[PDB]
This record gives structure tokens, sequence and C-alpha cells, in this order.
């Protein structure tokens, strides 16, 4: 018994909760695509210019 | 005939009606099957707001 409390106590030292980790995936992948359209709005500000000239 | 009546007297104390918690166990295991996919649709919510980008 004591052997397994010690175990059971390393797993609460170190394990993840796979659960929240999956809405932690989700999100930070949404968060990736938008940051992927956010770089690409600001790359396009020098074009702007083109127009007066 | 006293020993038995306090042995029977413990088991009215403590023992499980299993019975009853075959019922238990069955409605918990579904339970359980439904808040995953609670879950699973609550991760999804970001999800929504990338069409509009």
């Amino acid at each position: 018994k004591l052997q397994d409390s010690l175990d059971a106590g390393v797993g609460n030292l170190v394990d993840a909760d796979l659960a929240k980790e999956s809405a932690k995936l989700q999100s930070l992948q949404t968060k990736q695509q938008l940051g992927v359209q956010a770089l690409s709005i600001a790359n396009s500000s020098s074009s702007a210019i083109l127009s007066l000239f």
C-alpha cells in the first residue's frame, strides 16, 4: 500500500490533465491561424503607398 | 446466536446494496460519455470566429 501511495503521489506531482489540454490545444490552433492572418494584413501596408505614385 | 446477531448488525451498518449500485453504475457511465461530448462541443467555440477573418 505504501508503494502504491508513493506512485500515486508522483502522479499528482507531474501528470497532465489531458481534458484541460484539449481545450487549450483547440484555442491555440485558432490563435495561430489568426496570427498568420494578422501578419498577412501587416505585410500589405507598403502596397497602399504605390497608389500615390 | 449473539455472535451471529452482532455480525449481521455490522453488515446492516456497512454493507452496500449491490442491486442498487448496478443502476447507479450504468447511469454514471452514460453521464460520463455525455460529459465528454459536451466538453467536445465547448472546445469548438473558438473555431466559429475563424470564418469572419
